[PDB]
């Protein structure tokens, strides 16, 4: 991968692995979850930030803030097969002072059409209150000159999915997986459980019937609360075709995230 | 990747990413298993073998045969880090009567140095009856074309560790996480457990001191049952600047064997 000419965004090509993809013969939600995640790493160490999952500036790490996610959006159009070369471009954006926003957008690199666009939350957190703290346009600056100055929007459409506001769903949830405990393997370094578990635990709570029938067209996430290795985890889901979705902890009831699905025929 | 030129070996390089390395700011043990998997199968799509999983040829289609992994080794020398580039070969070879052997040798493809080998144990099994076979002569030939005629061995030494037999740990084990559970993710597209999974439980089985001092230089996996979407398993193990473990999945009901292990760890100075 490496920057743009302009330095104000990042391209990286990835060839589509046998192990990637799934039941439907094309990459996993979990595989691209995994791609955004890669070439927003490689794009954060190329402009000098920490490549640690907080992407972080000189001075926020003096100040005790990382970068935490409020959302994640996923739009696939079309999953690519095993063997396929997709090009994803990344980029952030101010979202007002306490916020960014990275947007992705996926491209078949043989054909140059779009087959996919994703876009981010994040908010600056003090590791060790857990609030978000905003800081001077100074600070904001040191990033902010990362970012293109002219807003480009991979979801430029007036009333976006992607900021469409998440309820939550009624109990008794018409479908659920109760008690999931996360695996060793399931932990980022710093001992959470990392994105792509929770978008397993996600599609967990979604009838077999639907994943033998449909597959999913957009994936949106709003985070509360990071599980911890010893957190014992319920995944419930009901229809809003479209779902939503609510992991909470097994004891208090506490809400991990808050989700929506949606999907279309095979 | 790419067939060599005698087309009787495969080679394909990775870049590793940043998610696929674990607490030792290295790849994980999962990540090379995947890796190994993944030339396998460009290798046997390169020969027009089948690249569902089963690996099969057109005589082993009419008699209903599929491969199934009896043992696999992994012994790792260095794990690469983010950034770098590892170019691993993989060959078939005839293994008796009773199978064929898959091998491979990892290399850091910036200085050409190994740090890594591999090699799998894959007997005939008829699909609808579960009973492993002999392989005939016809469905021998059909591979052998695609194997060198003259033995390359990634493990050529004497007394090779990945053909050192594994026995049962006496239980109580010293180890243990019990109750697992796979996920949809851990499905391979036949329903079944896929081998990272495998890996990973062995794992879970592993006292954190140990994760937290040490890195796994060797493992070994015996398979004698595939776990179903349903099934829970408990992964045991007990010990047997180096350390090595036993280990037993085994199916939380019925006690029914899944896999045994071993593991072989070396200490990280720094
Ligand atoms: C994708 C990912 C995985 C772990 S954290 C994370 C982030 N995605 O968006 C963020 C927000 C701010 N930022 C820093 C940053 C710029 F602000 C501008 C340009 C390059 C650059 F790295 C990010 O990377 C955090
Ligand atoms: C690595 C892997 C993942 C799923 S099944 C599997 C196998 N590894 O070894 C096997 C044994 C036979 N065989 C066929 C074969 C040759 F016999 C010779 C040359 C190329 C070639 F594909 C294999 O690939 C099964």
């Amino acid at each position: 991968g490496s920057l743009e000419p302009d330095g104000l965004s990042y391209k990286e090509s990835f060839i589509v692995r046998s192990y990637e993809v799934g039941v439907n013969k094309t990459a996993t939600v979990e595989t691209i979850a995994n791609l955004l995640q890669e070439v927003g790493c490689n794009h954060a160490q190329s402009v000098g930030f920490s490549t640690d999952g907080f992407a972080t500036t000189t001075t926020m790490r003096l100040l005790r803030l990382i970068w935490v996610t409020a959302r994640m959006h996923i739009e696939i159009y079309k999953y690519p097969a095993w063997g396929d070369v997709v090009e994803i471009e990344t980029w952030c954006q101010e979202d007002g002072k306490i916020g960014t926003r990275r947007d992705w957008i996926i491209k078949d690199y043989s054909t140059g059409v779009v087959i996919g666009r994703a876009t981010s939350k994040w908010v600056m957190m003090n590791q060790d209150t857990r609030r978000l703290q905003r800081v001077n346009d100074e600070v904001r600056e040191e990033y902010l000159i990362f970012c293109p100055r002219t807003p480009r929007l991979a979801f430029p459409e007036e009333d976006s999915d992607s900021l469409k506001k998440i309820p939550k769903l009624e109990e008794p949830a018409q479908s659920s997986k109760l008690g999931l405990v996360p695996r060793r393997a399931d932990l980022d370094m710093n001992q959470h459980v990392n994105n792509v578990t929770y978008i397993g635990w996600v599609l967990e709570s979604i009838p077999q019937e639907i994943i033998d029938t449909h597959e999913l067209q957009t994936i949106t996430l709003d985070y509360r609360r990071e599980c911890q290795h010893d957190d014992i985890v319920d995944s419930l889901s009901s229809r809003e075709c479209q779902f939503l979705h609510f992991l909470k902890l097994s004891g208090s009831g506490l809400e991990i995230n808050r989700g929506r699905t949606q999907w279309r025929r095979l």
